[PDB]
C-alpha cells in the first residue's frame, strides 16, 4: 500500500508551503525550508489507506542539478504554477512537461494552480496589469493540462488552506496503479 | 477525444439501464435490451469534452463477450446492491476475465440498484438466506482486494450517482 509523489515546479511557485500545510495543518509564516524533508502522509481513499511519500524538489545550485534522481520509482507527479505568475504557467509547457517526458513519460501528471487567493487581488492585478497579464484563470489553467496532457487539474490555496487535501487525495488516486 | 468503456457484470445486476439513463436520461421501463446499442457519450471533464464510447455486455453473450475488450480504457465491473451473489462473483469469475484480456486497465467496481439498500422487502427476503444487502464497507473491501481505481454506488432508478460514475471513469480512461 505504499506510494511515491514528486512536486516540481518554478521556484517561489508554492511547492514547499502546500507540502507543510498537508502534512502539518498549518501555513508556515517566517521559516521555510528550501525543500520539505522527506515525510509519509497517510492517505484515505474509498476506504484503503496507502502511505504517500512527498519528495519536494528546487532550482537552487545543486538541488537543480539533483532534482531528476527523484523521479526513480515514482507514481505520480505534481507540475505547480502559481496563480498571480502567468510567467511560472508559461513553464509549465516550456521547461517542466519537457522534463517530465524525458525523465518519467509513463507517469501520471496532475496540474497544480497555487496561491489561488491571489486571483482576485488587486495589487497583483496592477502589477500584472503594466505588462497586458491577468491572474491565470481556471480556464487557461484547464487548458495548459490538457495541452500537457495532464491526468487532472486542480486549484489550492495553502495560505487560505483551501483544496489542499483535494489535491494529494487526487493524486494518490493515480497513484495506485 | 475519444475513450472506450466496457461494462461487465453479472445478468441483471442493472448494467443495461445504467448506460441508458446516462446516455438517454430516462430510466427505461417499458422496452430493456439484453444489451444497449453501442453509443457515444460526451463527458466533460476539467473544461474538455471526451467522447465515452459505451460497450454493454451480457452472458450467445458469455462466448462472444470477449470481442468488446479490445481497445478499451476503462472498465466498469458491476454487481448489485440487492445481490451480495453478485458481489461475490466480481472476485470469483469477472476480475480474473477482466485482467486475462485487458490486464491494463483501470478497473471502477459499481455498486448499482443503491436504492434498494434500505427496501424493507429486499432485506427481508436476503434474511431467509442470511443474507442482508451490501454496504458500503463491504463493497470498499472488494474493491481493495480487486486493486480497482475507484468504488461508487448508484441508482439508475432514481438517478443518485450515475453521472458521478462515468465522470470518474473518463478520468481514469485517461491513463
Ligand atoms: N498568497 C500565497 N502565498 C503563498 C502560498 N504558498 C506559498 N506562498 C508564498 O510563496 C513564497 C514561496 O513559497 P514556497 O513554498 O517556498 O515556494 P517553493 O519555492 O515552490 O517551495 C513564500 O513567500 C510563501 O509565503 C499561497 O497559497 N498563497
Ligand atoms: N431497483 C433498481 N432496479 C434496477 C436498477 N437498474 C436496473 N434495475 C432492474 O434490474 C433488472 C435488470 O436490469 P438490467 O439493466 O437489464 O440489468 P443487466 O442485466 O445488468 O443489463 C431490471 O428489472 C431493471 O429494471 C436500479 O438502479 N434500481
Ligand atoms: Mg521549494
Ligand atoms: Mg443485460
Amino acid at each position: 500500500l505504499r506510494r511515491k509523489l514528486v512536486i516540481v515546479g518554478d521556484g517561489a511557485c508554492g511547492k514547499t508551503c502546500l507540502l507543510i500545510v498537508f502534512s502539518k495543518g498549518t501555513f508556515p509564516e517566517v521559516y521555510v525550508p528550501t525543500v520539505f524533508e522527506n515525510y509519509v502522509a497517510d492517505v484515505e481513499v474509498d476506504g484503503r489507506h496507502v502511505e504517500l511519500a512527498l519528495w519536494d524538489t528546487a532550482g537552487q545550485e545543486d538541488y537543480d542539478r539533483l532534482r531528476p534522481l527523484s523521479y526513480p520509482d515514482s507514481h505520480v507527479i505534481l507540475i505547480c504554477f502559481a496563480v498571480d505568475s502567468p510567467d511560472s504557467l508559461d513553464n509549465v509547457q516550456e521547461k517542466w512537461i519537457s522534463e517530465v517526458l524525458h525523465f518519467c513519460s509513463s507517469l501520471p501528471i496532475l496540474l497544480v494552480a497555487c496561491k489561488a487567493d491571489l486571483r482576485n487581488d488587486p495589487k497583483i492585478i496592477e502589477e500584472l496589469s503594466k505588462t497586458n497579464q491577468h491572474p491565470v484563470t481556471t480556464e487557461e489553467g484547464q487548458a495548459v493540462a490538457q495541452k500537457i496532457g495532464a491526468y487532472k487539474y486542480l486549484e489550492c490555496s495553502a495560505k487560505t488552506n483551501e483544496g489542499v487535501r483535494e489535491v494529494f487525495e487526487s493524486a494518490t488516486r493515480a497513484a495506485m496503479l
